[PDB]
């Protein structure tokens, strides 16, 4: 019986995937020295960054380092990894949260950069964390079109600023539970760098392929996680359970579309928010949580960057093979929740 | 191939409320003025603005755009249940995370199946858009976009006069704060729809970009020039374009030299080239389809017209595009 292709992607692959860890380890055994004062003025006992958030460590880059320069680094190793020249980039779209200036884009100072062509199709996409997968998706729509051969997508964070001015504000004598609650995600947070190019099937035919997949969205709750340069006000609790409602939805059209049931699965690479966020979602789903891996524990939440970056850390491990399903997931902000299939 | 099934639905853009004029704006900078030995008129004899709009306070771009969203959704004549798609492509942004575009979803109550997420792109982000939206209806994938962008500039103004006013600020960082004085505040959002929908409405056919990434405000005009020559030429190859076929050029609103310099280079009929900048300043990305809009409700566009859009946008970049009406 003929079906229809559900509009999943075709002919789509990617050519070359890279991450880039930043260089300086600041451990939550540091941070929580530094707050213990203020701990031990809101009672707080148990160890909330170490032990219920289950972070230990994350990276972060030097204060002079911009989203731009991260992006570019990893641009430049994906290219390597997809042994092209620049001259054949023929779209790149920065994800990142962090950004340079307002304009002009952060993916026009990378292209600067790295020296694209005249024919190079440059923009920014921001969508909170699942903005590499919109940009995989935005490039994947014009490679499968045949309009161009290759495009980067290139994502650098930048956290530097908001741990400095974060742990200033939740150390000061003054400061309440709240507003102590509603910044302590900030600490979460990670400096990490991740870019893929993608291309044509017919130029990489040994390549993964990119079959997109599916996204629903509860857009009523776009307050949950606000987010500037030097400060995040996050509810945890409404963002874990609403995210988790949502994701069900998400989960029943990724079904119908992709055709998904956990178990025929082989990886799921998932947004990286917090130890408790995931074991609600290995939970949720019946996830064999060794298809699950995760970095959150040693590099903390590196935004729309934690997919892919995960993704290449686990090419760079051996853990894929030829055949592999691979679910590429996440909730962010917004609410939003996608779902997208990658077979090794 | 140039899309084949990609109409526009509906379109709108919203007048910020309060008048600043640049002679008001003068008044406050003539001590600067006379300090630095400038005697030239920038904002009015130069850059040919006379005025701009500033919302209320506390008006977020989030806010503008959806005020915009609502009126076009009327002009579609569509509720906003059937839209799908739902990009902010605006300068102004309320955080960094979430998307604006999340925000003025949530305040218009899009449903769940609604896909949502921020382009930035300077003032070409519009463009981007919309071709970004085509390609999603063009596979089918939704039947109705929503691309909406809402421009603040209130703080710019405050802040920037406070900085510009102040002692030991430098000739150079003084022309460079100029720039900001000619920012205005708008909104404008456009229903694109499947044409197998809306019968009848203008279609749009796609376009090219060329980039100068490499140039990364005298500059930003020879260059940007250069670069939208290269353009048009592309422009030539995948969209049949003459400028003698053209029936009205919507383009980047920046200045009065940037626009005779444009007019002037293409050879093109002023006539064809609508300006607001004069009495609204720069609205950014939102300047594109602020025009359009204003010449469809003022009854300049007719059934066949083609109608270019194009920007010259910061990157550099160049993006042009055609609709027919």
């Amino acid at each position: 019986v003929p079906r229809g292709s559900h509009m999943l992607f075709q002919n789509v692959s990617i050519a070359g995937l890279a991450h880039i860890d930043a260089p300086h380890t600041l451990t939550s055994k540091e941070i929580n020295e530094r707050l213990q004062p203020t701990y031990d003025r809101l009672g707080i006992k148990t160890d909330v960054l170490g032990d219920v958030a289950g972070i230990h460590a994350r990276r972060l880059w030097d204060q002079d380092v911009q989203a731009s320069d991260a992006a570019t680094q990893a641009a430049r190793k994906a290219l390597i990894d997809a042994n092209i020249g620049i001259e054949k980039i023929g779209l790149l779209i920065n994800t990142s949260v962090s950004r340079d200036y307002l304009e002009p884009s952060t993916a026009s100072i990378v292209s600067g950069n790295l020296g694209v062509s005249d024919h190079c199709m440059t923009f920014d996409v921001a969508n909170a964390c699942l903005a590499f997968i919109n940009g995989m998706d935005i490039a994947a729509r014009m490679l499968e079109r045949g309009e161009i051969d290759y495009a980067l997508v290139v994502d650098g964070e930048t956290a530097n600023l908001v741990y400095e001015k974060t742990l200033e504000r939740m150390t000061s004598p003054d400061v309440t539970e709240e507003e102590f609650r509603n910044e302590l995600a900030a600490l979460t947070l990670g400096c990490g760098a991740a870019a893929m190019v993608m291309a044509r099937s017919e130029l990489v035919p040994d390549a993964p392929r990119y079959k997109g997949g599916v996204t629903r969205s509860a857009t009523e709750w776009n307050k949950l996680c606000r987010g500037n340069l030097d400060r995040m006000v996050t509810d945890t609790r409404l963002l874990l359970i609403e995210g988790i409602k949502l994701a069900q939805k998400t989960f029943v059209a990724a079904k119908q579309v992709l055709g998904w049931a956990v178990e025929e699965l082989d990886q799921f690479v998932i947004h990286q928010v917090s130890r408790p966020h995931t074991a609600a979602f290995v939970k949720s789903f019946g996830i064999d949580p060794a298809k699950v891996m995760t970095i959150f524990g040693e590099h903390g939440n590196i935004g729309p960057a934690s997919v892919p970056i995960v993704l290449s850390k686990l090419k760079e491990l051996g853990r894929l093979k030829k055949g592999d399903r691979i679910a590429l997931l996440g909730i962010g902000s917004g609410l939003n929740c996608s779902m997208a299939e990658v077979v090794w």
